[PDB]
């Protein structure tokens, strides 16, 4: 019932790059899911305690959120776009496997999975 640490965000000693694919991740990507109107439950953290979800994190072994997504691309985390993507499915998934089908929240997901997968199909060839 108790909140686990966050995803990493830094760590000095994984290698970095900063790319034109990841560029779009973020100016594309990110961006476009972040305004959406249900992003909201997506912009962070599953807060367990406040939410009173205390089987979340029994369910849920590879949280992922769109505020650690945000961070790794602006903070430089990560070395290739499948890694960012890899986050993505994950959130998508989570939200998925937890929640019971056709509530509020996965509706909420699959909004956001649609843009996801309309940005991806167009994620540039590498420079
Ligand atoms: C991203 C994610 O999966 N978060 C865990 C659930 C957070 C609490 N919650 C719920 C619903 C919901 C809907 C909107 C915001 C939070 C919500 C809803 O439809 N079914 C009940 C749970």
């Amino acid at each position: 019932s108790m909140n686990p640490p966050p995803p990493e965000t830094s760590n000095p000693n994984k290698p970095k790059r900063q790319t034109n694919q990841l560029q779009y991740l973020l100016r594309v990507v990110l961006k476009t899911l972040w305004k959406h109107q249900f992003a909201w439950p997506f912009q962070q953290p599953v807060d367990a305690v406040k939410l009173n979800l205390p089987d979340y994190y029994k369910i849920i072994k590879t949280p992922m959120d769109m505020g650690t997504i945000k961070k790794r691309l602006e903070n430089n985390y990560y070395w290739n776009a499948q890694e960012c993507i890899q986050d993505f499915n994950t959130m998508f998934t989570n939200c998925y496997i937890y929640n019971k089908p056709g509530d509020d929240i996965v509706l909420m997901a699959e909004a956001l999975e649609k843009l996801f997968l309309q940005k991806i199909n167009e994620l540039p060839t590498e420079e």
